[PDB]
């Protein structure tokens, strides 16, 4: 303990601490509801609580800032960055100072979008003030004659960035003290100026041995892709669409293979094989590897298809991967338990690329005994879209899932097909999970996602893994909603349960959409109404302006809430009768509950017990 590390060049005497151990109880692997095999962790390295700091480091963390330090900065930094160096460049021309023009003839028109957001780096000191003469390089015989000959302030913005003095700029501002305590520097990238002639920063970043993500992502790329690769990177959007990776080589051999089994070269059939750069003498992963695409919406590669993986077993073959290509983009309704069913009991990887126009995840893998699990759920469109879920007892043996290959951002031309992983954020139990009407099963895989998984990226969503997400799983994402469109038992949140084991040190969950199984103009609950929960489903709520959503399968049913049986309702009754109005955008049309004719007619605002569409 209390070892030295250099932080930025220069040793620091530091505060580094034990990374957290995943605590896996015995009820998880006895319920077959842990990761299968070796588990997975978050944090591969060591958090920082305090580096000791002192002068000689947070004078470097300066330099580092006005010269784009040494690493992927150094070419942003505060004093030779791409703006700046066209203006120093300029300056340095021995043109009369009129030419201040042919600078501003580059900070309009094409480069008018990179000029705005560099100024703001200065702007935030540049302004009017009486401090900023003290900062340019020997200018001031030059600044107070000048003021009123600038034809505009995008011109005397220029003449000011192009001759301040970097020497009088080694002085870190408050705040990036205490991101630096806690042991991070600036990162030359964002610094700017602030009115005090000092540096701050809009983002900072650890040092790389300390850094959690690129530590998770070269971890999780070195082991678990099957295809190994050793950067941090994610793979590029074309890499994703052309099945290929980072250090490998990708050969089609599909011509002697459709010799074989009869594919003509139209069908959406395809073999490649996937060869390293460099072999790894090493035992227990591969130095070659073959991949079948299966493009199902061409039609001939979905009638050829159960039978061609069946028939990739016993002509005696091991494939370590699939690509099962447009999943439904061109019939919403297209089916695949059989063919995804039909697949061997150990598999590398599988590429499922869903249609957006689909939506339709039908990937009940069936518990394929192992898969080593490079189970990436790839998209050809809007892969944040409400409507994308999952069955999560589905995942149960898949030991990781892709959530590394996260491509969608704002850049992208509106002509051309993106492809990213799914970010998925609501779970789809299907019929057969609520077996016998009990709800056992359903409660390994809604705890599954919540806390024995939830330190893994996948099972997360769109906040990620928080702080500590080994040891305070509370704090983590999760997929934030319940679809039981496909699941006709299930009418409310009864007998499914939302804190483990140890309710004090995780944050008991919540849900903020809830789908229901319904088919005529009206939805019928009965009296489950005393024992469903209602303290499950507030919107992530600290007293949260938004609302939950209540939704059917039929989007239509606004007739009423029927309420059957002799039961009389208490007062948690109530809370949980509302709460069917209350959330629910298809039945806000003034709180109507059809009580059936029998028993008390008790309340006050219900109605009679006849129910004929007219």
């Amino acid at each position: 303990r209390k070892q030295t590390i250099t932080i930025a060049g220069i040793e620091v005497e530091a505060e580094i601490e034990g990374p957290p151990g995943f605590v896996t109880h015995q009820r998880d692997k006895d319920r077959k509801i842990s990761n299968p095999t070796k588990p997975y962790q978050n944090h591969t390295v060591n958090k920082i609580l305090s580096v000791k700091v002192t002068d000689k480091l947070k004078e470097q963390v300066a330099k580092d800032a006005l010269s784009g330090g040494n690493g992927y900065d150094e070419g942003v930094g505060l004093f030779n960055n791409s703006i700046f160096n066209v203006f120093k460049e300029e300056f340095n021309s021995g043109k009369e100072l009129n030419d201040i023009l042919s600078s501003l003839e580059s900070v309009a028109r094409q480069n008018s979008g990179a000029f705005q957001n560099t100024l703001e780096r200065y702007k935030k000191m540049l302004d009017s003030n009486n401090v900023i003469n003290f900062l340019k390089s020997e200018a001031q015989k030059e600044y107070p004659k000048l003021k009123s000959k600038f034809q505009t302030k995008n011109q005397e913005y220029i003449w000011l960035i192009a001759n301040l003095d970097q020497s009088k700029f080694t002085k870190i501002a408050s705040t990036s003290e205490k991101y630096l305590e806690k042991g991070l520097t600036i990162s030359p990238r964002s610094a700017f100026i602030n009115e005090a002639g000092e540096i701050d920063s809009n983002g900072w970043g650890p040092p790389d041995e300390y850094n959690t993500v690129t530590s998770r992502l070269r971890r999780d790329n070195s082991e678990y892709r099957v295809f190994d690769y050793d950067e941090y990177y994610s793979r590029s959007s074309d890499r994703i669409a052309n099945g290929t990776y980072p250090g490998w080589v990708k050969e089609d051999v599909s011509e002697p293979y459709s010799k074989k089994y009869n594919f003509k070269a139209s069908d959406g059939i395809r073999f490649s094989k996937l060869e390293r750069i460099n072999p790894n003498p090493a035992k227990g992963k591969l130095n070659s590897g073959l991949v079948l695409d299966l493009d199902v919406s061409n039609d001939e590669a979905y009638r050829r298809s159960k039978e061609l993986i069946e028939k990739l077993q016993k002509d005696g073959e091991q494939i370590t991967s699939y690509r099962i290509k447009n999943m439904g983009e061109k019939n919403s309704d297209q089916a695949f338990k059989d063919i995804l069913g039909a697949l061997p009991k150990d598999i590398q990887q599988l590429e499922l690329f869903f249609s957006d126009k689909a939506t339709n995840t039908a990937s009940l893998i069936a518990l394929e005994n192992k898969n080593i699990k490079e189970l990436s759920l790839y998209t050809s469109g809007n892969s944040l879209k409400k409507a994308w879920s999952y069955n999560p007892l589905a995942l149960r043996n898949t030991t990781w899932i892709n959530t590394i290959d996260y491509n969608v951002s704002a850049e992208y031309s509106s002509h051309d097909k993106i492809t990213t992983r799914i970010t998925f954020n609501t779970l789809a139990f299907d019929q057969e999970d609520f077996s016998n009407g009990s709800y056992e099963r359903i409660n390994d895989g809604l705890r599954m996602v919540y806390y024995a998984r939830n330190n893994e990226p996948f099972f997360q969503g769109g906040h990620g893994p928080g702080l500590e997400p080994d040891k305070k799983l509370g704090q983590n994402s999760y997929p934030t909603g319940l679809d039981f469109s496909r699941v006709t038992g299930i009418k409310s949140l009864k007998g499914l349960r939302f804190d483990d084991d140890l309710d004090t040190s995780n944050e008991p969950r919540k849900i903020t959409e809830l789908t229901l199984y319904n088919n005529e103009s009206y939805f019928e609950i009965s009296s489950d109404e005393l024992n469903e929960a209602n303290l499950q489903h507030l919107s992530t709520g600290e007293g949260n302006p938004e609302k939950p959503k209540i939704h059917f399968s039929n989007g239509n049913n606004t007739t009423s809430i029927r309420i059957s049986g002799k039961t009389l309702l208490s007062d948690e009754g109530r809370r949980n009768l509302d709460k069917y109005f209350e959330y629910n955008e298809s039945l806000r049309n003034s709180g109507k509950q059809i009580q059936i004719p029998n028993g008390s007619d008790e309340l006050k605002k219900q109605l009679e017990g006849w129910g004929y569409k007219v």
